[PDB]
C-alpha cells in the first residue's frame, strides 16, 4: 500500500533515503495487534482514530486527554493519516495528568496495569507498549519497564529531550526495552535528542504532524514522537509475523537503516527504524 503526501517520518520509516513523502507499507497494517499508550490520555472520538482506541485506565478523575502529548503519540502509532500501524487496536492508560506531569509510583503502576490487562484483550498478533515519558534514574521505574517486557510486550520507551546521556534518565536506561532518539528530516540526531550506549534506535523525532485534542492536528518534537513511531512499527511487524515482543527490538535494530544519521556521538548506535517493506 502506499500513501501519498505522508508525513515525513510515515515516508522516511518505509524508504532507505530521506526527502520522499510517500509512506509505503503491507496493507495488513498491524491488524490483529495491540498498542498501548501510556501518557496523558487518548482522545478516542478523534476521527482519524476510526473506533480504533480505547481508553481502559486511568489515575486521576478523568481518562480523558486533557493536554495532546498522548493523543499525537497515539495517532503516531495508529491513526489512518498520521500512523505507521493504521490497522492496530489502541489502548490508553492515563499515567499523567493534564499538565504532562505524573509521580513514578503511579506510572509504575501503569506499567505493571498493562502487563496483566493484556490478558483481558485480544491480541493475537502481540501486543506493544509507547511510553513516551520519563525522568531522572529509578531502579524501581527501570524493574517495571523491565517486568512489562518479560511480560511479552514490547516496549519502547523515549530517550529523553536532555540532549544528554539517557544512561541517567528512566524508564530510558532499563537494558531490556528498546530505548528510541529522535532524528530530522535530514538525517541528523534531533538537537534535543539523548544518546548514548543504551539506545538501540532513532526514529523521527522532529516536527511530527499527528493529531492532537478536539479534533485537531499539530506538528511537535521530542523523543516522545520517536517512540512512537517505533512501537508501531514493532506492532506492524509483529503482525506481519517477522519478529515477535521479545525479539523486535532486536529485528528492528538488525533490519534498521545503517550509518546514515549525523551527528550521532561516538558509542551511540547510527539506526534509524524502516520497514523494509518491498512494495
Amino acid at each position: 500500500a502506499a500513501q501519498t503526501n505522508a508525513p515525513w517520518g510515515l515516508a522516511r520509516i518505509s524508504s532507505t533515503s530521506p526527502g520522499t513523502s510517500t509512506y509505503y507499507y503491507d496493507e495488513s497494517a498491524g491488524q490483529g495487534s495491540c498498542v498501548y499508550v501510556i501518557d496523558t490520555g487518548i482522545e478516542a472520538s478523534h476521527p482519524e482514530f476510526e473506533g480504533r482506541a480505547q481508553m481502559v485506565k486511568t489515575y486521576y478523575y478523568s481518562s480523558r486527554d486533557g493536554n495532546g502529548h498522548g493523543t499525537h503519540c497515539a495517532g503516531t502509532v495508529g491513526s489512518r493519516t498520521y500512523g505507521v500501524a493504521k490497522k492496530t487496536q489502541l489502548f490508553g492508560v492515563k499515567v499523567l495528568d493534564d499538565n504532562g506531569s505524573g509521580q513514578y509510583s503511579t506510572i509504575i503502576a501503569g506499567m505493571d496495569f498493562v502487563a496483566s490487562d493484556k490478558n483481558n484483550r485480544n491480541c493475537p498478533k502481540g501486543v506493544v507498549a509507547s511510553l513516551s515519558l520519563g525522568g531522572g534514574y529509578s531502579s524501581s521505574v527501570n524493574s517495571a519497564a523491565a517486568r512489562l517486557q518479560s511480560s511479552g510486550v514490547m516496549v519502547a520507551v523515549a530517550a529523553g529531550n536532555n540532549n544528554a546521556d539517557a544512561r541517567n534518565y528512566s524508564p530510558a536506561s532499563e537494558p531490556s526495552v528498546c530505548t528510541v532518539g529522535a532524528s530530522d528530516r535530514y538525517d541528523r540526531r534531533s538537537s534535543f535528542s539523548n544518546y548514548g550506549s543504551v539506545l538501540d534506535i532513532f526514529g523521527p523525532g522532529t516536527d511530527i504532524l499527528s493529531t492532537w485534542i478536539g479534533g485537531s492536528t499539530r506538528s511537535i518534537s521530542g523523543t516522545s514522537m520517536a517512540t512512537p513511531h517505533v512501537a508501531g512499527l514493532a506492532a506492524y511487524l509483529m503482525t506481519l509475523g517477522k519478529t515477535t515482543a521479545a525479539s523486535a527490538c532486536r529485528y528492528i535494530a538488525d533490519t534498521a537503516n545503517k550509518g546514515d544519521l549525523s551527528n550521532i556521538p561516538f558509542g551511540t548506535v547510527n539506526l534509524l527504524a524502516y520497514n523494509n517493506y518491498q512494495a
